[PDB]
């Protein structure tokens, strides 16, 4: 997966929209990811019983979660493919210690995009959408590598 500066620079000009209120896109995007993937939710274990979309907003400990994510993947999205250093530690984290899926990381891409699409549609046309899909296709791509270096093949 390779991305053209054009299209980095499409899934910079989005990002800037969420960071113009991380706190509340985090929330957006886990609460997306809860309601269509509910299992995903039994992964954290200070809010696994939330069970309704208002416990959810009111949530302190989700609210935190949706910031570590966002800005992480911020952080990540601005290497523009050069993110060897964050993924390595993630790879470790999510693979030995959480125990995420790669096909949870493949639905929290998609809440992502629902929330973009959601939130930003005078912005977030199909050359954005396009550029962001082909950016956590990289991510995906990358971080599966790193698992299977650490023997997980999913
Ligand atoms: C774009 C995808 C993701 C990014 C960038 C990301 C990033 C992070 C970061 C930076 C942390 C804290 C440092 C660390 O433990 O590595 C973290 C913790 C965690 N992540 Fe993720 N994550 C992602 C997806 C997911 C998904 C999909 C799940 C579960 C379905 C998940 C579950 C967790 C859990 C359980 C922790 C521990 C939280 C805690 O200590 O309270 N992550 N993630």
């Amino acid at each position: 997966m390779v991305l053209s500066e054009g299209e980095w620079q499409l899934v910079l000009h989005v990002w800037a929209k969420v960071e113009a209120d991380v706190a509340g896109h985090g929330q957006d995007i886990l609460i997306r990811l809860f309601k269509s993937h509910p299992e995903t939710l039994e992964k954290f274990d200070r809010f696994k019983h939330l069970k309704t979309e208002a416990e959810m907003k009111a949530s302190e400990d989700l609210k935190k979660a949706g910031v570590t994510v966002l800005t992480a993947l911020g952080a990540i999205l601005k290497k523009k493919g050069h993110h060897e250093a964050e993924l390595k530690p993630l790879a470790q984290s999510h693979a030995t210690k959480h125990k995420i899926p790669i096909k949870y990381l493949e639905f929290i891409s998609e809440a992502i995009i629902h929330v973009l699409h959601s939130r930003h549609p005078g912005n977030f046309g199909a050359d954005a959408q396009g550029a962001m899909n082909k950016a956590l296709e990289l991510f995906r791509k990358d971080i599966a590598a790193k698992y299977k270096e650490l023997g997980y093949q999913g």
